[PDB]
C-alpha cells in the first residue's frame, strides 16, 4: 500500500498530518510514503528529515493525490483540491461534512472513499482523534480571548484576572466537553470567574469534582444560557453532537443586550458555529463586529500553534493510519468498531446518518458497505 | 487648594489619575477639582460622572496645568507638556526619572515640585503606588507572551500549556517581586513550566512556599541566568532597584544563541529595559527582532485594560493625595517618610539619590528642603 | 472444602496470603482453614490470632501443601517447593509464568491446577488484584529511588525536591497506569520535577487533569523516551501488558548516556524487567551498577511494608478466595469471567495464550477446560 | 586579604565550603583564595574548575591552615585539626559550640577569632546561614525516616502514604521553623497524616494557613507533646534555641511506651539532641536501637546530597565572606549587626552569651571587643 501526504493548502494551515517517525513505522512494514516537498516545513520538519525515514519526497501536489491509495490529510479538500478527488483512494482526515454541502457533494461525485477523524468513535463515547485539536483549541480560545478583552484590540478593557481589590473578568464557556473543559481551565488559570453550562449533568459533576469549586456549573436550559451570556465579558462556545450541524445557542437579539466590547469564541465554528452570527474567520482576518461586541470564528484554530498541535494530532493518527495501510479500508472497519463510526463516503454512497439527515435528502446507506 | 486632572496624552494611554469617588472626597474637604474635559473617557468615565461629583470641567488641558496647585498625572510628562510645567506647582505622577535625562531636565528647569509614585517607599520596602500597576503588567506580560508565541504573530508556534502527551513552554521569569510573581502566576496558570530567579533568597523561599514544588527557583547568578534563558520560550523581565535604571541582564550575543521565534517581555523598560536590545515601543508598534526573537517593549503595559487600572491605581493612590491636598506637600511629606521617598524635584534641585548617581552629576539635595 | 496457607519463602517476603478476618469467614461458610505455624509473623499476625478465627495451626509447611485443596500463596512456588506441587490442588497467588520458564513448568509437570492473581481482569480492562500491589510499588519506588540519590549511597547526590534557589530531580515515569501514576504523585509531592510515559494518551489525559500541569505527559515515542531519560536523575520503569513478558525500553547504550549516579527502579522486574540490564535483585542484595548508575530491581517490593500491604492485598482477594471455596475452582470460574481470566494451568496445559506466545511453543488450550 | 579552604575531614562529608563562582569574585576583588587539591571533589567541583577561577591549588591541608587569613569551612574543627587552630585568623564555619566543650576549649586555647554560621541572626530574627541547610536536612528527614520506617531495615512496616483503604503512617514533627516545616511538607506529600507541635502560636497559624487544613497544629505542652508521640511512627525533632543546648523533649521513658518500630530522626543532634537518647551518628552507622524504636541521628545531615547543598549554602554565605574579606573581621562586625551576632571566639574570650551560660563558667565578653 501507498500513503500520500501533501502539503496544507488551506489559509495559515501550518501542521502536516504526519511526523517521520510515523513514516518511519510504516515503511517498516514495507509501505511506501508519499509526500509533496515542503509539506512539513510549516511545522519546522525538513524535507532531509522524512527523507531519512524512508519517504518519496514529490514535486507537486498532483503527483501524490494521482499514485497514493491513502491520502493522509489535516483539513478537508478545498475547492481548488475538489478535481484532485479519486475513484479508488480512501481519503482520511477532518471532514465536519455536516457544515459543507459542497465538500460532502464533491466526495459523493468523486465516488472517492471517506473517513472523518472527527467521528471516530469508541464504545465508552469519546472522540480520540478531535479531543487532541479540543484541547488545543480549547485552550487556545482562552489566550486568544484573553487578548482580545483589551482596548487596544476593540475589547471593553478588562483584565482576565484582575487584581486585589478589583473584579477579575466573566467569563461563560458553553460545554464541558473536551474544548470546553480546557477553555475553563486555561480562564480559570489566569483568574477569570468561569462559569460553564451543559445539558448534561454528569459532565458538571466532573467539573465540581476537579476544581472544587472553583468553577461555576450551570444546568444549560435557556433562561440560565440568557442570564449568563448577558453578564459575561468572554463567551467560548464549545458545543458539539459528534457528527451533527450545531445548535444555535446565541441569538444576535441575544448578543444585543450584551456589555459593548464583549468578545465571543467560537471553537464550534468548523461544524457550523454555535452563535448565529457565526461565519468562518481566517487568521489574517480572525474578527468581525455584530452589534457592539466583537466575534472570533477562526475555523482551523490549532494551526498557529503547529509545534504543539502536528505531534498531538499524529500520537493520536497513527495507530488508525497503521490499520489502515496494512488491512485496506474494509477489514481494517469491520475489525475497528470506532474506526468503522468514521466511514462517512464510499462510491456516491453517505455513509454517516447525522450528516444524511442535517444536509436534508442524501440518504444514508449503513454499513452494508462493510458487506 | 486647587487639584488638576488633565487628559493622558501618551500613545494609546487610557487611564486617568482619578476616578469619581476621589473627586468627592476631595470636594467634601473643600478642595477644587478641575478636569479636562474627556479625561475619564478612556476609563469609560463621562464627564457628567465626573461634574455629579463635584468637578469643574475645563475645556483645554492648559487651564488644568495653568490654575491647579496640584497636578495629577498618570504618566510623565511629554515633550508637548514641557512649556505647561510651573514653578509653584505639585506634580504627583509615575515619572521613571532615571530613564529621561530630557524629562529630568525639563522638571529642573522649570522649578516645578515633584513626586513619583514609583519611589513612594513604606518601611518595610514596599511600594504601594507602583505595587498595583506591577500587577497588571505582570499578568498582562504571561497574557502577551502567550499570544506571540504563536506562529500567527512571528513567534516558534508553541502553545503555553501543551496538551497531554506534549511539552509546555517554557517560561523564564528574571526577577520576584510583585511584577515577576504575578507573571509567574499566570504563566504557571496557562500550564506553562516556570523558572523564576532573583538575588534575593527570600523572595524565591517565598514563591516556592506558595506554590509548593510547582514554580521553580533559581538564584540569580550570571551561569544560572544564561542556562535558563537558553533554553526559554518566553523570557519576562521584572527587576528593579527602587529609582534606578535598571541592570542589563539580558546581553545581544546571548539572544544571539537563543532558540528562533523566543520572546521577551521587558516590564522593565520604563526605567531603562533589562535586556541589552530593549527599546521603549508603543501599543500601535508594540514589537520588533532582535537576531530571530521577537522583542516586546511596551512601556505604558496597564493602559490596554483601563476598566481594572485605573481603578486599581487610585484604590492605592487617593490617601496620598488627601495627605497633599490637605497639608501641603512639605508638612506632607515631613509627616509621611513614605511620601517624602517619593520627592524628585524641588526649584530646581534633584531630590533623589539614585536618579542622581545615575544621571550623572546632576547631584543630590537629601531633603533639607523639608527645613 | 480445605483451604491451606503456608509461611511465604522468598527472600524477605514478610506478606501473608490471609488475615484472621478472612479465616473467620471462611470458617463460617464451613471451610477448613489450615496455616503453617509463624505465617503471619512477619505481618504481626501471631498464632493466637488465626486460632481465634478458627484455623487449624499446622507445625510443617508439608502438612498444608498435602490436605489443602485450595493453596493460598503470595508469592510463586520457589524451586525447593516443586515437590510439593500436587495433582488435585488449586493454586491461586502471584505467579509471572512469562519470566518463569522454570515455574511454568513445575506447574505443568505436576498437573496442578493454578490460578495468577495478576491476570485476574475485570470487563473494563482492570486488574483488581495486581492493582494495590502496584499502589504499594509504585509509592515504594518513589521513596526508594529518593534515597539511593544520596551520594552516600552512590547516588549523584540530588535532592529530590531541591530547595528554594536550586534545582529538583528530574524524574521519569514510564508507564502512567497504576503503579507509576503512583510513583508519579509521590516523587511530585517529594518536590521533584516529574515527566511520565505512556502509549495511551487516554492515561496521559487523566494524569493531566489529576494535576492540573504539575505531572508532566509525554507520548512515549523512541524520540522522546531517549531525550527524557537521557535527562533524568531518577528513572521508573512502570510498564505492564498484563500476561506478557513486558518490553525492553531502556537499551544499555542508552544507560552508557546518562549522568553519573542516576537511579534507575525497574518496577516491572516481576514480569522479566522493562531495562535491558535489569535482573531480580532481593531486599539483602537490592541494587547494582550498570555503566555509572545504580539499578534497584526487587522483584517482591511491597514485603517491605507488610503492616500496609498484606491488608491491601488480602482486602481485595477475599471475595475470590470465597467463590472458590464455596463452588470450586470450574463453576467459580464459569460464574466469573473475571477468575477465567487468571486460569493459568490445569493438568499439563498452559491456559493463558501471552504466556504460551511468549514461552515460545507450549502452546494454548483456551477455556474448552470449562466444559 | 589571604582566604583559604581546606578539604572537609568529617565522615562522609561531602560539601565544601566554597564553589568557583564565589573564587572568582574574590579574586576579581583582589584576594588570594587557596584550596586544599581535592576539596571540592565531593561535591563534583575538579581542581581544574577552582584554577579556572583563579583559585591556588595548595598540596596538603597544612599549608591551608598556615597562610590563611580567614579560613573557610562547612563543619568544626574535628581533633585531629585542633592543632591547626592559629591566633591571627578568622574561622568562618558551623560550629555548635553549645554542643561540644572541647571544640569550645580548642578554640578558646588556640586564641583563634571564630564567627558561627548558625549564630548569624538579622534584625527580623531569621538566621540565613542556617536556612538552607534546615530546608535540606527537613526534606532529608522525611525521606530517610520513610525508608527506615520499612520492615526491612528494623522499621514498623508501613507505608508512609498508605493506599486507598488502609490507613497512613502517622508522622509527628516537633519545631515548626524552617526544618520543621520543610520535614512537615515533604512528609505530607508522601501521604503521611502529619501534626507539628511548637510554643510559637504565630508559627502554627503560618502553617496552618500555608496548607488549609492539612498538616494539623498543635501548641507544644508536655500533655500535647506525650500524646503525640506515643501514638506516632515517625517522630521528627526540629528544635531549635538559636545559640544553646536543646531541651530534652523526649524522654526514654516516653520512648519505651511507643510503639515498636517507631522511628526518631533528631534533625537538632548537631546542638545536642530534643531527644533523651540521642548521641551523633554518622553516615556509616546511621541508627541504632532504644527501647524497640529506632533512632536516627545523622549530625551533618545535608553532606549526602552536595549537588544541592553546597549551592544552596554558598548562595547564602558568599556576601558575608565578601564583607570579611574586604574589610577585616571587626569593621564587618561593627558594620553588620548580622554578622555581630555570630561572633564566638576571640584572644580566648568566650563572645556568645547562650554558649557561656550553657557551658556552664567560661564567662561571656559581649562586642568590647568592637571597640
Ligand atoms: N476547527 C477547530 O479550531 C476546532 C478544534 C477542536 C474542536 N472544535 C470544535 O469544538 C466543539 C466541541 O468540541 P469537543 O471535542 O469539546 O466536543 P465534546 O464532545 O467533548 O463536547 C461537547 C459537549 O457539548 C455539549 N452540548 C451539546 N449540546 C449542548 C447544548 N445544547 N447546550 C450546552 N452544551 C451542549 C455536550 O453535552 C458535550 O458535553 C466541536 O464543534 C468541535 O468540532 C473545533
Ligand atoms: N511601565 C509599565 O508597564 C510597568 C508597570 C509596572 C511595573 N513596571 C516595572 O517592572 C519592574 C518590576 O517592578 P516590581 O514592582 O515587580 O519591582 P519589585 O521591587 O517588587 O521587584 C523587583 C525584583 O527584582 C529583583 N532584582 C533586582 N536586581 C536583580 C538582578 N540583578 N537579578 C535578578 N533579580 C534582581 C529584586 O530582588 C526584586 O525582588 C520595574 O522596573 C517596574 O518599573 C513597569
Ligand atoms: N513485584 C512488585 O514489587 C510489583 C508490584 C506491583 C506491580 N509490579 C509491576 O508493575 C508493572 C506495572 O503494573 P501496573 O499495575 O501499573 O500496570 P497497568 O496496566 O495499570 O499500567 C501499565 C502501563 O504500562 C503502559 N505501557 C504498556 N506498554 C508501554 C510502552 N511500551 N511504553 C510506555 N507505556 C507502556 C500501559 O499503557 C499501562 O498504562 C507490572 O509489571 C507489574 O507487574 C511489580
Ligand atoms: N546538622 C544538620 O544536619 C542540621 C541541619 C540544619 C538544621 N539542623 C538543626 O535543626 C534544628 C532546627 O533548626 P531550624 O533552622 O528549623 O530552627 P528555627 O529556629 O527556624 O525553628 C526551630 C523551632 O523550634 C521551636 N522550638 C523551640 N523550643 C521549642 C519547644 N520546647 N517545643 C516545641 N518547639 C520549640 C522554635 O519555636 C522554632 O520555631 C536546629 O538545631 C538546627 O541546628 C541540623
Amino acid at each position: 500500500m501507498r500513503v500520500g501526504i501533501p502539503t496544507e493548502t488551506k489559509n495559515n494551515e501550518f501542521r502536516v498530518a504526519i511526523t517521520p517517525a510515523g513514516v518511519a513505522e510504516l515503511t517498516r512494514r514495507g509501505h511506501e510514503v508519499l509526500i509533496q516537498a515542503g509539506a512539513g516545513e510549516g511545522s519546522a520538519i525538513t524535507d532531509a528529515d522524512f527523507k531519512a525515514a524512508g519517504a518519496q519526497l514529490v514535486g507537486t501536489a498532483d503527483q501524490v493525490w494521482a499514485d497514493a491509495d491513502l491520502l493522509l490529510k489535516v483539513k478537508e479538500p478545498i475547492a481548488a483540491e475538489y478535481g484532485r478527488l479519486r475513484h479508488g483512494q480512501i481519503l482520511f482526515t477532518f471532514l465536519h461534512l455536516a457544515a459543507s454541502r459542497a465538500c460532502t457533494d464533491a466526495l459523493l461525485d468523486s465516488g472517492t472513499t471517506s473517513i472523518a477523524y472527527e467521528t471516530v468513535q469508541t464504545a465508552d463515547g469519546a472522540l480520540p482523534l478531535l479531543a487532541p485539536m479540543s484541547e488545543v483549541a480549547g485552550r487556545l480560545a482562552a489566550q486568544v480571548g484573553a487578548y482580545h478583552l483589551m482596548r487596544t484590540q476593540g475589547g471593553r478593557g478588562v483584565l482576565m484576572g484582575g487584581v486585589p481589590g478589583v473584579e477579575p473578568a466573566d467569563v461563560v464557556v458553553i460545554g464541558a466537553g473536551t474544548a470546553g473543559y480546557n477553555a475553563a481551565r486555561i480562564a480559570n488559570g489566569m483568574g477569570a470567574t468561569v462559569t460553564v453550562l451543559d445539558i448534561n449533568i454528569d459532565k458538571l459533576r466532573q467539573l465540581d469534582a476537579e476544581f472544587c469549586g472553583r468553577i461555576h456549573t450551570r444546568y444549560s436550559s435557556a433562561y440560565e444560557l440568557e442570564g449568563a451570556v448577558k453578564r459575561a465579558d468572554l463567551v467560548i462556545g464549545a458545543v458539539l453532537v459528534p457528527g451533527a450541524k450545531a445548535p444555535k445557542l446565541v441569538s444576535n437579539s441575544l448578543v444585543a443586550h450584551m456589555k459593548p466590547g464583549a468578545v465571543l469564541v467560537d471553537i464550534a465554528i468548523d461544524q457550523g458555529g454555535c452563535f448565529e452570527g457565526s461565519r468562518p474567520t481566517t487568521y489574517d482576518h480572525p474578527t468581525f463586529a455584530v452589534h457592539d461586541t466583537l466575534f472570533y470564528c477562526v475555523a482551523n484554530m490549532p494551526a498557529s500553534v503547529p509545534k504543539t498541535s502536528t505531534y498531538a494530532l499524529t500520537n493520536a493518527t497513527m495507530p488508525y493510519v497503521l490499520e489502515l495501510a496494512d488491512h485496506g479500508w474494509r477489514a481494517a472497519c469491520r475489525s475497528n468498531p470506532a474506526l468503522a463510526k468514521g466511514l462517512s463516503t464510499h462510491e456516491g454512497a453517505l455513509l454517516s446518518e447525522r450528516v444524511a439527515t442535517d444536509l436534508g435528502v442524501p440518504f444514508t446507506e449503513p454499513a452494508s458497505v462493510l458487506a
